[PDB]
RNA sequence: UUUUUU
């Protein structure tokens, strides 16, 4: 009554202070980017296998231009739709850059540049032809090599030229799974993610990135926001509901599974492990305005709809906002909640300036505790007799020691 | 600011 527009206060200010400006928007600088499309005239598979490795070798050159090597990033990943320009106004839309669409065509007669010819509409360009398909010196190996290997060429007459150039995309959208928020952990990570799709059959292993390809595209990706924009704007606006969805597609899918709510790690496993578990540690009043914040933050996130997973790679206005040194006791909380029910969270970095140690420590208290976590919602549900109960708890005696041994926060 | 897993 009295009290509750101080407890609204959180999901009120958000609203009222996160209204968007409005209006005219004033256009920024914005780099100009050459992205190279195919033209019907290059119908060999071997020269488009050739020039999806040429735009891979490029993106990965130092030397060139952060924003070129995202332009040849955004070709790349171009090269899987038929019309790659209808690709790049549905997806290429953003103010961080002003793509130029170049078209890669191929000519008999011309034999200057492996018969290829980078021509917009009636112009012909030679200056940029020998750049873009000129002898260029690799710095690292664009792909992996092993002893008893199938080679590429076997690989694209026996799988065809959509799975390979499937591979090199999903490779490099499993770049973009880690290269944003965990840029130390990128090319293990990678590797890891790489290792279903590897198993799936995907990526074979005459395409299987490097760990200097891999660190190359991260930097990119690091760098060119207008590339990770079209990677999510293409996530989001596929229509994933139809049934009809390439192989590359599904597979893309796949990857922004693993890249929906990265940097939101904390925020999804502070709801997970403080509010999720509901145990009697959140009757304290530490936990009560934090746990105010995180409701209107679900809010926040659930607004933002299907490019909520995304706030926080993409450098969304709220995204700071589920960070968690705006609910940090609850934070602390569902962290030592985290650590003790989840194996995998006690290699997240817990160890911050913000982290409530007793808040930390009250989580790992009742998430070790039998009493602590069994709960009396669902044994109604659940008919437990009082046998079971008590048969339960000297279960989890056995299972677990719990003799006063914390989990020390994972440091950065 | 980010950082685990999937």
């Amino acid at each position: 009554g009295l009290l509750s527009t101080f407890d609204t206060f959180s999901s009120r200010r958000s609203e009222s202070i996160n209204k968007s400006g409005g209006g005219a928007v004033i256009p920024g600088q914005r780099s100009t980017v050459s992205v190279f499309v195919l033209g019907p005239s290059v119908t060999d598979d071997a020269d488009k296998l050739s020039i999806a490795t040429t735009f891979l070798a490029h993106s990965l050159d130092t030397d060139k231009q952060h924003s070129q090597r995202g332009g040849f990033l955004v070709s790349l990943l171009a090269m899987a739709y038929s019309s790659p320009e209808l690709y790049l106004t549905t997806n290429g839309v953003n103010a961080d850059v002003k793509y130029v669409i170049y078209n890669i065509e191929k000519d008999p007669k011309r034999t200057k540049t492996d018969g290829f010819i980078v021509k917009t509409r009636d112009m012909e360009y030679e200056r940029t032809t020998e750049w873009l398909f000129g002898p260029m010196v690799n710095k690292s190996p664009l792909f992996q090599g092993q002893r008893d290997a199938a080679d590429p060429d076997t690989l694209l007459q026996i799988y065809g030229y959509p799975a390979c150039l499937g591979a090199i995309i999903v490779q490099v959208w499993i770049v973009l799974v880690k290269a944003i928020t965990s840029s130390a952990g990128l090319r293990k990570g990678f590797f890891n993610r790489l290792e279903a799709f590897r198993q799936d059959g995907t990526v074979k292993g005459a395409l299987v990135f490097t760990g200097e390809t891999v660190e190359g595209i991260g930097s990119v990706m690091r760098s060119q926001q207008s590339l990770v924009s079209l990677m999510v704007e293409t996530l989001v606006t596929m229509n994933t509901a139809r049934s009809d969805l390439t192989t590359l597609e599904k597979n893309i899918q796949i990857v922004g599974n693993y890249i929906r709510d990265a940097g939101l790690a904390s925020f999804m496993n502070t709801i997970k492990y403080g509010v999720e578990t509901k145990m009697a540690a959140l009757t304290l009043s530490n936990l009560r305005p934090d746990i105010n914040k995180l409701r209107s933050l679900i809010d926040t996130y659930l607004s933002k709809g299907p490019r909520a997973p995304f706030i926080c790679i993409l450098k969304d206005p709220v995204h700071g906002e589920f960070a968690p040194g705006n609910y940090p006791a609850l934070w602390s909380y569902a962290m030592g909640v985290a650590v003790v029910q989840n194996k995998a969270m006690q290699q997240y970095v817990t160890g911050r300036t913000y982290l409530d140690m007793e808040m930390f420590l009250l989580g790992q208290a009742v998430a070790k505790d039998a009493e602590s976590k069994i709960s009396s919602a669902l044994e109604d549900e659940l008919g437990v007799t009082d046998t079971a109960k008590e048969r339960l708890r000297h279960h989890l005696a056995n299972l677990s020691g719990g003799d006063g041994a914390y989990h020390k926060p994972t440091g950065g």
